[PDB]
């Protein structure tokens, strides 16, 4: 009854630790991983401190080797400082990330030649990852091309970015990207149930449009990757709206749903939460590593999933079917039936293991 | 000074065994493998008696466990009588083969009425490769979209076949392809020296702008692959030359060559050779697996490899930088500088490892 799955990968997920705790930690966030059949997450750098030079790279990794549960990457950030500075610690990291719209954060690039010397500087063999929407992607394909490099697009929202990426592949440029959940399960449709602040988020809600050319360009899509960006209800409705919707625990239902109906292939998820994730950014397998779920249970997301502290979702009164049954990790039952069974700190970060190392000439 | 790679992947062997084992036989062809910095190969099923049925499979998977060296999978092939006969053994396959063009052998279809009927009958989650020359390209293409259903395009040796190709997946039709060495570092300029016997090999060898256009459209290729076939210098240089050449052993070096004078990166590589076989044909990772690669070495490949036993070589005088000089294999070394250091049986079928199988719906 049970399909059993390879150990999925997230790519995207803010865990808010140091610095947001009170919104996530390591803990809860591999927690809500493993609940969502996710084994191994790579964080983004957008924490406080932030993750932009090594003094918070090795504090984030301590934090991380001690209260994940499920196998991480971090992410280094781009900022206006900090490129030429990485070289030694580069190849620790997940990749680079570049957040090339709105932020108040230490992340604020100002210049497109701020773009341009990052791209310059990280070492040309390891990820580069973009925040990117509308001509801002077009914008940092044509760094990408003056540099002679690759570059992945986070989170793509719009027919008008799908499209572009897909000319872009079309004349055989090295560019991939992801999509999130959220753009593909709701739209403008959902704002007035939502609300203007826990429907806050970047990139916003897409229309009718949007989202069903993002379906229509499901070959164009390289990953799926959720975008957890857990804030609490008090922020969410509060007077100044965090962008961001908590995702890891609704994704794999989400996709399962979208499977039974015949959407897209188990193959097509497959290859978008696990061998896209491990060959764009070189993540190695997990031994004795798998998920089972149940295609069979129909159910309602509820007002709030177990694990996140985000204690919200956006997906609450949608039906789904698909849940996850059972997780192993390296050989151990991480999860069964709602209950994660790995302590914090059972998670390592795979960029120390021999076959976590990204690939290089001398 | 070495490159640590991952365990390489070569979906497009001939074995010759069981049945025309002065040619290569299982531990000869997986010694050259590894001789080669492979570490996993699937064998093609035009094999005497063929690979066409169950008691063939049965026996090939007894030859292989008992001769190979490295890991393992067997394509099944498809014929004029075996089309819905094959749903029992079908997951146990690296997949089905269909030979669509000129063969004299038990796999000749002869109307494409067959080539539907395998596509409607073989399970629809499991992969299908065919080796389609020329217009069969866009035949079997018309096929599978009849069918909504992929297909693994074999050898691409033509400008005209890349690019059809190229246009297929700028349509998001699910077609994938691979491109064998001698397309890429041999063409017409090199028959003078092969002769005519030596130098027959289906599909044939291209012309200078054949193999330009497969390198200008190398993002078009999805992995690399040998189609090693072994025949005696005796068979190529007889009256009735076989097609096919040799290529384990030299396929890696040719390839780190090109690499090392920039015409494609370690990761195109890596892509081509490890990930995109692993998430095209649902090949399990292989633990404690890597090949350390010396690049510096500089070195003129003679008139025939050490290990094939087809003891010559079409690419004899090629200057080539790039060497194998260990590889381990779950946790044994397996081969270092010219001697292969695992027996022969050492190898698997990855099919029956439970990380191997495909996933697919209840
Ligand atoms: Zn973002
Ligand atoms: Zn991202
Ligand atoms: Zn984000
Ligand atoms: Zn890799
Ligand atoms: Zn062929
Ligand atoms: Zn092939
Ligand atoms: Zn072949
Ligand atoms: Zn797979």
């Amino acid at each position: 009854k049970l399909v059993r799955l390879p150990g999925l990968i997230d790519v995207h997920v803010h865990l808010r630790e140091p610095g947001g705790t009170h919104k996530e930690d390591f803990a809860s966030g591999t927690a809500a991983a493993l609940a969502g059949g996710i084994t191994m997450v790579c964080a983004m750098p957008n924490t406080r401190p932030p993750i932009i030079d090594a003094p918070a790279l090795a504090l984030a990794q301590k934090l991380a080797e001690a209260g994940a549960r499920c196998d991480f990457a971090l992410f280094l950030g781009a900022s206006s400082e900090n490129a030429g500075t990485l070289g030694t610690v580069a190849g620790s990291a997940a990749g680079l990330k570049l957040y090339l719209n709105e932020t108040a954060s230490e992340l604020r690039l100002d210049s497109v030649v701020q773009w341009m010397e990052h791209f310059e500087t990280w070492p040309s063999h390891l990820p580069i990852v973009a925040h990117a929407e509308q001509q801002t992607v077009a914008a940092v394909l044509m760094v990408a091309q003056l540099t002679q490099r690759s570059v992945h697009i986070c989170h793509v929202a719009r027919k008008e970015e799908i499209l572009l990426i897909k000319a872009a592949k079309a004349r055989g440029l090295p560019v991939t990207c992801e999509v999130a959940p959220h753009h593909l399960f709701l739209s403008h449709d959902d704002l007035e149930r939502l609300g203007p602040g826990k429907g806050e988020v970047r990139p916003e809600l897409g229309s009718r449009q949007d989202v069903e050319a993002l379906w229509e360009n499901m070959a164009v899509i390289d990953c799926f990757a959720s975008d957890h960006a857990p804030h609490t209800l008090e922020e969410k409705c509060g007077s100044r709206p965090p962008p961001g919707f908590p995702g890891l625990e609704t994704m794999l239902p989400l996709l399962l749903t979208a499977v039974s109906e015949g959407r897209l292939s188990l193959d097509d998820l497959l290859q978008r939460l696990h061998h896209n994730p491990r060959r764009i950014f070189h993540l190695p397998p997990q031994e004795d590593t798998y998920v089972e779920v149940d295609l069979e249970h129909e159910w309602t997301i509820p007002s709030h999933m177990p694990f996140s502290k985000a204690h919200w979702t956006p997906f609450e009164g949608q039906k789904v079917k698909g849940t996850v049954r059972r997780v192993v990790l390296r050989g151990e039952v991480a999860y069964i039936d709602g209950q994660v069974l790995v302590p914090p700190g059972y998670g390592q970060d795979v960029r120390k293991w021999p076959q976590g190392a990204v690939p290089q000439l001398p």
